[PDB]
């Protein structure tokens, strides 16, 4: 742990802007900070306020009350995780269709480290690599806005943050370049966003060829603590996960994955 604090420098602000904002650019604002609660809540707070978040881009070096979907956490510690909140406006997409963005949020960030490095996506949005979880995603609702946050361990050990966690070094990436991964992460998430918004077909094709969901036999926890076994077949026009239960098809909107 101790020599790992040595493969964290900081992120280079001004560079990521260069990088990031300009003429054919989704992106409108770039802030790097030390230090936040939560950078989802920060831009729904944002939000809450009037701000434009379309666009915006919010990193934190260090994350101490990160969100975890239904009611969980996210553990951090400083420099050890490429932790981000966009604002998307969705007012103008039908609200049946809103799920797909956290799909694809998800599809962006494996793609954004799938060269450095069993792999894939588990429905609904979390990246899996060798069975730990490599990143988070969590889309929360302002409205006209959602708020897509990703939380994406790049040196971060399991013992920092969570039993079932992998980083990027530990599948051997030798010293991941947070610089350039965010770079390439908020490329990928703004074709991502803007085929979403477009209902472009690749999305859900590109989400099924990643997907390590589709196929395997699961055990699905259902928000309110019931649980359902099958095999995941699909997902729907909506990003819902279809389970045959022995023969029967059972879609689920919500819930925790774990793959039998
Ligand atoms: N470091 C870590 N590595 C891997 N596993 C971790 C972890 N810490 C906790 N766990 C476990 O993962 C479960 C939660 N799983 S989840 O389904 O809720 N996944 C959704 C995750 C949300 C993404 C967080 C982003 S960061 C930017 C923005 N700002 C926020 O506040 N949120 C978003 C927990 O209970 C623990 O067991």
């Amino acid at each position: 742990m101790t020599d790992r604090d040595r493969l964290r420098p900081p992120l280079d602000e001004r560079s990521l802007r260069d990088q990031l904002i300009g003429a054919g650019s989704g992106w409108r604002q770039l802030d790097v900070v030390a230090q936040t609660g939560s950078t989802n809540a920060d831009l729904l707070a944002r939000a809450a306020s009037g701000a434009d978040i379309d666009g915006v881009v919010l990193i934190a070096e260090h994350q101490t009350a990160g969100r975890g979907r239904h009611g969980r956490g996210w553990a951090a510690t400083a420099r050890a995780q490429i932790i981000l909140s966009v604002g998307v406006r969705v007012v103008d997409v039908p609200v049946q269709a809103w799920g797909w963005l956290s799909l694809a949020a998800g599809l962006a960030v494996l793609d954004s480290v799938a060269p450095l490095i069993e792999t894939g996506l588990k429905w609904p949005n979390d990246v899996l690599a060798r069975g730990g979880k490599l990143a988070g995603i969590l889309a929360e609702v302002a409205q006209p806005f959602v708020v897509l946050g990703v939380g994406l361990n790049v040196t971060q050990a399991p013992e920092e943050v969570d039993p079932d966690a992998t980083s990027l070094l530990d599948l051997g990436v030798a010293a991941p370049d947070r610089n350039r991964i965010a770079s390439r992460l908020l490329r990928e998430l703004e074709a991502r966003i803007i085929q979403w918004r477009n209902a472009n077909p690749q999305l859900a094709a590109d989400y099924r060829a990643r997907s390590l969901t589709i196929g395997s036999r699961v055990r699905v926890e259902l928000p309110g603590g019931q649980d359902v076994v099958g095999i995941a077949r699909d997902i729907d026009d909506q990003g819902r996960l279809c389970l045959d239960v022995g023969g029967r098809t059972v879609v689920v909107s919500a819930g925790d994955v774990v793959h039998l």
